[PDB]
DNA sequence: TCTCCACAGGAAACGGAGGGGT
DNA sequence: ACCCCTCCGTTTCCTGTGGAGA
């Protein structure tokens, strides 16, 4: 079930690590000069990589972990890594709960008191004998929510409860909801992802792209373009290669041996439509019916205050006959709605006329509407 | 140059539905 | 049986603030 149009599609799937990063060897070298010594060796300086979504953070952690344990398995010197996601698992409870059975304990889902499995960890941990390597990708998240600062101090701790940290995120704004403390640890080496010029997000499709692709199927220049709509903003490589796989994956719809301009500006279509649907499934009762009062009133322009919002927000409602939450809560589901870039926001005084939020949509509407329509509480206001 | 509107947006905590280990 | 968890949308209380009016 091949085609000439993919060789290997799972390679530009968001998890194949591969095995060069052209423009991130630095990184990688660094990362390795870091960490070998626990491979003669032992314990690792623990170290901290800030950057952008899209720099290639987590390509490299992940390889240079890949390879480490490529050596030790070689030379029969325990040295366990686990990689941690932050985000994808999101809470300070869970993500101890995840370091903790990479070692090999019990999830209870909820039970617990994060210090209760915090304390299981360091028991089967300290009781069986070896050098780990923790990666708590995007721990921003972590100090985000309670006890998350907490925490993040304990693991740094952990190695003298009788191990090593690589602590990624992705803004400058973590030096600094970093505890001195904390921060003096998360990262005694600080490594950090500079982003990507055109030519360069350029050089690494060029490179995914003998490995995924047959060899004359991609057009010339489609990649320049991906790269220019990568670049348009801060160099993001996910959206470069997702760009250009949705790009191949759409050309196989239309059955041709080619990739050309047109099938990436339709990939650019097809992925904001379903990200658009994605999150508005995926959002609370009234978080829907906030969003819709907001495409009610950004007809003609007058675009929508936070106060206007509320109450036809609560006409809403009411039309339905439910209860109804708070400005307050609105006003957060608004800045919600904005930071999932479903909407767009701009905060703006009206003299003595008060201060209020001018909301506008900022992603395509009839996306946003059949997204409603299948709420099928939503649908009946029509 | 002060007033005071219409909110923004942080902190806490809740409630009622998932569950613990003694 | 006891008191303890976590979670997630939400409630309560709150303090800050750009600029049109007088
Ligand atoms: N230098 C690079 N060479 C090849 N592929 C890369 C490079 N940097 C990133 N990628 C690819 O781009 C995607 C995003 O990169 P990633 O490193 O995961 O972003 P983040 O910086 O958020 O960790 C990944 O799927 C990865 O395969
Ligand atoms: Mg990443």
């Amino acid at each position: 079930l091949e085609s000439k149009i993919f060789r290997k599609r799972w390679v530009l799937l968001p998890d194949y690590v591969p095995d060069v990063l052209p423009h991130r060897e630095a990184e990688l070298r660094r990362l390795a000069e870091v960490l070998a010594p626990a491979l003669r060796g032992e314990k690792p300086s623990n170290a901290l990589l800030y950057g952008l979504t899209g720099t290639g953070k987590t390509a490299v952690a992940r390889l240079v972990l890949r390879r480490l344990e490529a050596r030790a398995s070689s030379l029969g010197v325990l040295v366990k890594p686990i990689y941690v996601n932050a985000r994808h698992r999101e809470t300070p409870y869970r993500v101890a709960s995840a370091i903790a059975e990479a070692v090999g304990v019990r999830v209870p889902f909820t039970g617990l008191s994060v210090g209760e499995v915090y304390e299981r960890l360091v028991k089967r941990l300290s009781r069986l004998r070896g050098i780990y390597i923790i990666v708590l990708d995007e721990i921003d998240f972590l100090p985000k929510r309670p006890g998350g600062q907490d925490l993040l101090y304990r693991i740094t701790r952990i190695n003298q409860e009788l191990v090593s940290l690589v602590g990624i995120t992705n803004s400058l704004g973590f030096v600094e909801n970093l505890e001195p403390r904390v921060k003096s640890s998360l990262g005694e080496v600080e490594l950090v992802f500079p982003p990507y010029t055109a030519p360069q997000l350029r050089d690494i499709l060029e490179t995914r792209a003998e490995e995924a692709f047959n060899p004359g199927v991609l057009d010339p220049d489609v990649v320049p373009l991906c790269a220019a709509l990568a670049a348009r903003e801060h160099g993001d490589a996910r959206r470069a290669l997702d760009l250009l796989r949705v790009a191949g994956e759409i050309a196989e719809r239309r059955r041709e041996e080619r990739v050309r301009r047109e099938h990436v500006y339709s990939a650019r279509a097809e992925i904001e439509r379903d990200r658009v649907s994605e999150v508005v499934r995926t959002l609370p009762l009234h978080a829907k019916l906030v969003l819709l009062s907001i495409m009610m009133l950004e007809d003609g322009g007058r675009p929508a205050s936070t106060g206007e919002i509320y109450e036809r927000y609560k006409e809403l409602t009411s039309t339905l006959g439910l209860e109804h939450v708070t400005l307050r809560r609105v006003s957060g589901i608004i800045s919600e709605l904005d930071m999932l870039g479903i909407v767009k926001s701009r905060v703006v005084s009206r003299g003595r006329y008060g201060k209020t939020r001018e909301v506008s949509l900022d992603a395509d509407r009839l996306a946003v509407e059949n997204a409603l329509s299948e709420d099928p509480f939503v649908a009946r206001l029509l």
